[PDB]
């Protein structure tokens, strides 16, 4: 479904595509070094394909 989010706060591995097709961006939310970006969302950002696991 749709999801208003960003690079940074969405999920590592979830590539969030926009609403013209384009691939957006992966999250970028590494496990490894600490991460947070729910303060914002890019009006590009209309989907983003998540792994179920």
């Amino acid at each position: 479904d749709r999801i208003a989010t960003n690079c940074c706060a969405g999920t590592k591995g979830c590539k969030y595509f926009s609403d013209d097709g384009t691939f957006v961006c992966e999250g970028e939310s590494d496990p490894r070094n600490p991460k947070a970006c729910p303060r914002n969302a890019d009006p590009r950002i209309a989907y983003g394909i998540c792994p179920l696991a």
